[PDB]
């Protein structure tokens, strides 16, 4: 009688998922959710890129665009817009011919392959052993995802601290010193998430020595170019700066939030080499790993990305819609912070607006995070980041007035 499934566990929900939930069914009406993991508008709504929309429509009307697979590693215009976006221009990887791309399924996609890549032909054949180095507060999934490819020492370098509300970069620095060589460092190119707290340049220079030094092997996520700052170069410039140093890397692209385009899996696995015929040997490989995994990827995300990036009118419509939200973003930092210091609230808030893109760690504690979310209905995670794009004109006083309770109290 017994089901074959019968000693299967539930598995235990995701922490934003339940925070969420439990907002929709609350019902005081001061309620905020600081936990939504999507830019939302001043009203509380998505926001569907007006370049998209025009795009969606121009795909619609193009009667030559049939439904036969892509290849294998994608569509090969998105593949080289979307390298050369990360890149720039003139990028020397580029004109020396020795930069790969593989179509992904989002930036969660572009990390599992990368890693699976990374598990079976980097620092020898099969070596699950070689260390993973993650940002000690990092998003939940890197572990998740380099564990499912088989790594089996997964680290943290030290990042934040929550004394001074900032980057710990002697900790960081540290760590990366006494790291393996060979090993391999996931780096959030900007808008860290989920502190927001980046490394300026100079600081970057630092990171990058010690890497160089210990041989240590950059794999960026790259989810916010654009989105963060308004300022694509900007948002860029880590990366093209380990270009310039000589480096070989892995750089996971995500147009999720950027584009507007959460629900289309549109990312792009970015690899930068030495030697061109080597990339093609690697591209090689991916093609495997690729096709046991999706066979080959969808059409519509990389179509609408592809479209924009390479028609100049296009490239500059959504360069602006990218910049009406980096603008939002950076307004209700610079507004929160403003009333924090107006209600002469305990602490310095300057991180507030020292941070780049649309999370902030708060600097609240738990027991803070727990007065605002039992006390006043204002929803974000122990770990007190908030979704800055959930702050609004209308819940600002709230909010801020709310923090202002908790960490006097
Ligand atoms: C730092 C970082 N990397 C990667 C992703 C992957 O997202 P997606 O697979 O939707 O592109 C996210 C999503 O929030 C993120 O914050």
């Amino acid at each position: 009688p017994p089901s074959v499934f019968a000693e299967v566990p539930q598995a235990q929900p995701v922490l934003v998922f339940k925070l969420t939930a439990d907002f929709r069914e609350d019902p005081d009406p001061r309620k905020v959710n600081l936990g939504v993991g999507a830019y939302r508008t001043d009203d509380c709504h998505p926001w569907v890129l007006p370049v998209v929309k025009k795009v969606e429509q121009k795909i619609a009307n193009d009667n030559s665009l049939n439904h036969e697979y892509l290849p294998i590693l994608g569509l090969a215009e998105f593949r080289s817009c979307a390298s050369r976006l990360a890149l720039g221009d003139d990028s020397p990887a580029l004109k020396e011919k020795r930069v790969g791309g593989v179509q992904s399924l989002g930036g969660t996609g572009a990390l599992r392959i990368g890693a699976d890549f990374l598990a079976r032909w980097y620092n020898g054949t099969n070596n699950k052993n070689t260390p993973v180095y993650v940002s000690s507060p990092t998003w939940e999934n890197h572990n998740a995802v380099f564990s499912a490819a088989g790594f089996k020492d997964i680290r943290s370098y030290r990042y934040w601290d929550a004394e001074k509300r900032g980057l710990d970069l002697q900790g960081f620095l540290n760590d990366l010193e006494n790291a393996p060589e060979f090993s391999i460092v996931v780096l959030h190119a900007c808008a860290h998430n989920p502190t927001g707290i980046d490394p300026t340049p100079e600081q970057w220079k630092q990171i990058a020595s010690v890497m160089k030094h210990r041989f240590l092997f950059p794999f960026f996520d790259s989810a916010y170019q654009g989105f963060a700052s308004g300022n694509l170069e900007r948002d860029a410039w880590a990366i093209r700066y380990f270009v310039s140093e000589g480096f070989e890397f892995f750089c996971a692209q995500s147009f999720s939030k950027n584009f507007g385009l959460y629900n289309e899996r549109v990312g792009n696995l970015t690899v930068v080499g030495k030697e061109p015929e080597s990339i093609l040997q690697v591209l090689s490989q991916m093609e495997k790993i690729v096709r046991i995994t999706w066979s080959n990827p969808p059409a519509q995300g990389a179509r609408i990305v592809a479209s924009t990036l390479s028609n100049p009118e296009l490239f500059e419509e959504w360069t602006g819609n990218v910049k009406t939200m980096a603008d939002r973003i950076l307004t209700m930092r610079s507004e929160l912070r403003a009333r924090l210091e107006a209600l002469k609230t305990p602490g310095t808030w300057n991180h507030i607006t020292d941070q780049i893109g649309m999370f902030s760690f708060t600097g609240l504690n738990p027991k803070q995070v727990e007065y605002l979310v039992n006390e006043k209905h204002i929803y974000l995670l122990p770990s007190g980041r908030i979704n800055v794009s959930g702050l609004t004109t209308k819940n600002l006083d709230y909010v801020a007035t709310s923090i202002h309770e908790a960490v006097t109290k």
